């Protein structure tokens, strides 16, 4: 019998029905209203000033794919029972929450050695708890350890709701191009054989279409060469601010902040001591922003001077190869770095980053369906392009450095 | 004064009052309002409406701001130059007639459009003393300032850059749009040839895949291929009929056709084709096949009655050609079922084919400029596309047939 | 389900069965040659919409209808709701090509919701009464009456859908009247379809974007005069006809250009309807563009200026038109053409004006169940000044 | 091209074209790249999901229009010159500069009888000594203290790119479709007549629409009951810190929050004493959510409240009356909240918002828009419009707002 719902306004995909319950439960929950301070794209901004969406955008709109692949799914003869359509619906509600900000940022600085997929299973086991149990056919169906294979998929797979949002949402907001992923319509070209997704013959250009798309966002917002330098520069910044920390330094940072810098939390601490996951809880995107715009002002040069180019957009200069960079180049611009910022040869190395460069080349392998019920890989069904050559690597070295 | 026509595709199209709002009120362009875009592709998608007016309404719209954008870039165009570049592109399809490719093979044959917009501009051109005689040249290009010829034709034209836009526009098939305006804002010249900043190699990006998605998606439509060659079954029976003296129902330009023999000498040598063709469109066409649909003849009658009652015959691919064994079989069933003979059956089985290279450097060579000046082609330009990834011969043979 | 592509709205999703057999009927499938807004394209060339593509739009709009409705608690059986979708399918399957043109010339005294119910009993038997209970609805003779009020009345999915759609293709403004919005926010009380007051501004926006639809698209003045012109070229032929002047034809106009139908006649020969259904935008034009050739100077004179976008000059008054101006341009008419002076009445034209200030009388549900009506309700503008006559008096006449 | 042009990509209106020089060293100036830290319509967030745009958007944005409304004015004939181009360009970049993080609730709250509108004066001329008086004839125009008064009109006024960018933005992120406007169509019909601004009577529908997308936004968004009743959430919050603080109690707060929480900042101090400006400047929408993210475990039981649900968005509920609400609801709501919380009756104060608004929908300010005819007549809207009246239009709003704690 027809449920009850709530209505969010999403731009990209329209209007986002939420049954009142658990799902909207979910939706209302502080775990996940703290990912409206969570940029889904932070990196980007400073190219694409237009990628100001945010992570809790993200999850309603993989959601409400979710309750269109749904309804797709069962139409075309898949029986979903509505706990499992429920479990799959606050999965992917739940899959990105364990993302703290700048996440990636983090697992390689001040965060070190845990992933958001493992934090995000840690959340979800404690919102379970305080909702009794309610959320284990989802979690179950994240780990992948339920026997209803495809449901799974729908959440993380080569066609997940996930990608099939963060792709158009990025594409939407950066303005990178004026080009559309048929998100709405892959789902609807969406069937099951032998427990797994497949893509309906009818819509296999639109899935080269989609294995091309993503190959070029790849290019052009995510490795962006401005976002890359953008990145390396906070890397430094924290790590600096990791290093002055230790060294008894007073650096200004909120609680939970100062928690990450003045201890040393590495994978072991994190998942034995339960302050740590506290602590990430309530850290987002202002957290890090309040430390730079007051570290941009702090005694410490090499802290200050990387803070006030991270606010101000002072970005590194890019420099790009196909072949590494030459220990000569580094030397040199790090002693010219030394030089003009008046800092030990040792401190210049924070402001030259030299870092290296796609996805799993099987995420390709979408597998098409056939009115006479024959299987083909999209390889041979398509007729656009060469989808095989779109996975070969394109190796790309990046010089970042103080300008 | 200008006169201003409301388009939803682009908003607000400008027409200085003198020679070029004469050329969009002239009948030869106002015809062009009773003949589709894409007329066979409305039985697939419903949206697919637009007509060769509104086409060459836009692409002299995106002309207009390609001569802006080109001047303040530094390209001098005289006043001249530009009246002619805009005329050249209101008439660049002029010579269309309804379902133009399918008169080619049925009922005006050897004579392409090309032929025709030429010989109606000439026509013109008398009427209007000699005002598009720069604009034929340029047309021609047989004018020595050769970037304006390029922007009429060529992979970088007007042309396409409307109607892979509007085509997209109106069938709905979104994953095909492109940044048309964007594209023209990135356009200049260099060596008289035109180029794209290298700002805008994104945008070329999604114009160069969306081409392709469109060939497969719409242009190329299974279902439209099995329409047209019914089309052309039934123009074809219409003219044997004819031959033989039996009576159809016609409008006095299109029994012109059906009635005499007309080929390639005739049409350029005898002044009544041109006369009469000037007075088709569509409805000459659709009015015909609803009249045939009554008349007593078995074959034109079946056919006229599933073009206008969408009963489309049944369409097959294969990557091989299509077996002489299962025409003949279907072929002998046909004819029984109708109760025709064999070689009626005939007009009842249709076996085209497609041989395309998917890279073509008329419509994939796009040269980028930088700002040092230098030069690439899209395809070294591109981290994502390359003659590699593109380069592609695709085979694919219909077998299409009454059901 | 089958799925159709829509820019206006998405994707479509058509049953299979009983819904996709009417999509793909004759009687439906002829609404592919006959234009939405087939006056307006003169003045918006993009306007080449077709009733088809209202009819799946329409339809996509009742889907969504149902499930909001039922969300809510209403209950709608399966029949009811597959009743509901078959009727605005249908709704507008009795509209000929320029139908209410048809209505005023040839096909005098016959209303296209006549010819739909007509249609609708005909494809009925040929479905076993497999539309039986869409039939009803679309009479509002059951019971439960809100699923009547979809198809036709102040919130229908006619109106949200050819408002929005006829906005599209035009593209006469930017805006968006906003109707997939809309449906969201419907309910019913007492078997009766009212909004929810989070979409009160929603309401105010769809009343007064559809007042400037009258004004800027549905009555513009060039439209007008293009209806006027038609007028005239089909009562010249209907003339010339009945004394025995040969016109081009298709069998189906023929019919009704050489002989008299009148309402009494439609209903009680056959061949009227049969005929009838054989018309579309096609038989129009190839009459038209033959008739741009014919010897008589005032058929053919009308036709070429149909083709050739030769509209007649169109003025505006707040009083009536003077009838010495009349005489004034009607002579000049008659010399500057060589006609008599009866002839050139087809030359002149003053054509009068809205709609149903009822249309006007939404009602708004509040979270504590009491109700409103949408002026009491509204913050905007003075919705009850929106349906304050504007007298608008149109003077058309052949230009030179 | 003799200059080299940045491009920004803008999803509302394509690429954006920055000239080098001085318009580029406005959009790269550390003044203008912190309004990337403060949304456009931050309180909107919580209704829209969507609205995260930011107040820099909205300068280039406008900025953006600005061009083509140079380049369309000019085709028509008209006098603009290079040097008056480029100062109505800057104009527009700087328009907005005055606004820190929630504007208007700072206006209210801890910094108090400054609004935007001098701050932006402020720094506007503090960015003019920097660039050794370049900006001079921009501020001119700013002011209107210019004699070619059209540009003037096209920063502020009737039909300034300010709004010609903000309801196709807001529009646009919000998802509030029907709020849409025609921007680049409305610029493309303007011109001037009698050193003012007027539109093209081809225009008239896409004006018609821009009217009525107006007062659309106006209700659906900038006042919608839930962004009102979060706005008196963040003013409670505020005030409430300021009172702890004035009592010492120790807050956690950024040095330039901390500056206005335990000071009284005024109008007079905020001119007289330079560094009310310098800590001013530091401010932007990561200052107040961390200190509310911070202040969500306080010790204080009012400003913890608070906090937290601005942070978890537990909103206060709102009732809306045609009347002014009763004292004695009130008195009732605050004795329960009192109880509820076990909090004094005056600290219960907090938790209940009797904010109001009287609105005339009808402002030629806004709605007084000129239509030139092809024979150089000219009509107001209000006349050129079939359907558009004043009367249609005049009307007087009178809201009375009953938030509380739930
Ligand atoms: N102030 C700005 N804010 C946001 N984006 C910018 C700004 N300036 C430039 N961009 C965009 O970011 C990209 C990188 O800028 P940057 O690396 O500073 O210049 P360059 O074009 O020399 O690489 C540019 O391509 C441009 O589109
Ligand atoms: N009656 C119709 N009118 C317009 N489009 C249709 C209709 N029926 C189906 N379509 C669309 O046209 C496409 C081709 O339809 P068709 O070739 O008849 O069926 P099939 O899906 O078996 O190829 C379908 O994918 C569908 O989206
Ligand atoms: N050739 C054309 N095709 C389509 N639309 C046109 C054409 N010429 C003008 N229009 C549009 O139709 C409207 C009516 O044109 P018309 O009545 O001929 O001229 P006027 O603007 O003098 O009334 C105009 O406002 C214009 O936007
Ligand atoms: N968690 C949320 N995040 C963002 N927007 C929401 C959320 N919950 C509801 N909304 C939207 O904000 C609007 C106001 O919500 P709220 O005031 O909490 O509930 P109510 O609908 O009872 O007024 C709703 O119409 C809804 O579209
Ligand atoms: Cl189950
Ligand atoms: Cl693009
Ligand atoms: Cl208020």
């Amino acid at each position: 019998m027809p449920y009850e719902r709530k209505i969010i306004n999403d731009p990209v995909f329209g209007f986002i029905n939420i049954p009142k319950g658990l799902l909207y439960d979910i939706v209302r929950h502080p775990l996940l209203q703290r990912l409206t301070r969570i940029k889904q794209v932070g990196l980007s901004s400073v190219v694409y000033p237009g990628a100001q969406h945010t992570r809790f955008q993200h999850s309603l709109g993989a959601f409400y794919l979710m309750s269109e692949a749904i309804t797709q799914l069962t139409s075309k003869g898949n029986f979903i029972f509505d706990s499992e359509a429920e479990a799959v619906q606050a999965a992917i509600l739940l899959h990105d929450i364990g993302h703290g900000p700048f996440s990636h940022v983090l697992e390689d600085t001040i965060v070190q050695g845990v992933s958001h997929e493992e934090i995000s299973l840690m959340l979800m086991e404690r919102m379970n708890k305080e909702m009794n149990g309610q959320l284990s056919l989802a979690i179950q169906i994240f780990k992948d350890e339920y026997p209803k294979r495809f449901l799974h998929q729908l959440v993380s797979g080569q066609l997940d709701m996930d990608r099939l949002d963060y792709l158009r949402r990025d594409s939407f907001y950066t303005g990178v191009t004026e080009g559309n992923i048929g998100s709405a319509r892959i789902i609807k070209m969406l069937d099951v054989a032998d427990d797994r997704l497949v893509i309906e013959s009818k819509g296999i250009y639109s899935i080269e279409n989609f294995l091309t798309a993503r190959r070029l966002m790849y290019w052009q917002v995510y490795l962006h060469k401005t976002s890359v330098a953008y990145e390396r520069m906070l890397i430094s910044t924290l790590l600096r601010a990791k290093e002055l920390a230790s060294q008894g330094v007073e650096l200004f940072a909120s609680p939970a902040l100062h928690f990450f810098l003045y201890n040393d939390i590495n994978h072991t601490e994190f998942h034995n001591n339960p302050d740590c996951l506290e602590n990430f809880i309530q850290l987002d995107d202002n957290d890090i922003w309040t430390a730079l715009k007051v570290w941009s002002n702090h005694p410490d040069k090499v802290l200050s001077t990387l803070s006030l180019g991270m606010i101000n957009r002072n970005i590194f200069k890019v420099e790009n190869s196909a072949e590494p960079i030459g220990e000569d180049r580094i030397k040199e611009l790090t002693l010219q770095i030394s030089q003009q910022l008046g800092i030990t040869l040792s401190e210049a190395n924070y402001f030259v980053s030299t870092p290296s460069i796609m996805y799993d080349p099987a995420d390709d392998s979408i597998d098409i369906i056939y009115k006479d019920g024959t299987i083909k890989n999209i390889a041979e069904a398509s007729d656009m392009l060469n989808i095989s050559l779109l996975s070969k690597k394109v190796k790309k070295y990046y010089l970042c450095y103080q300008r």
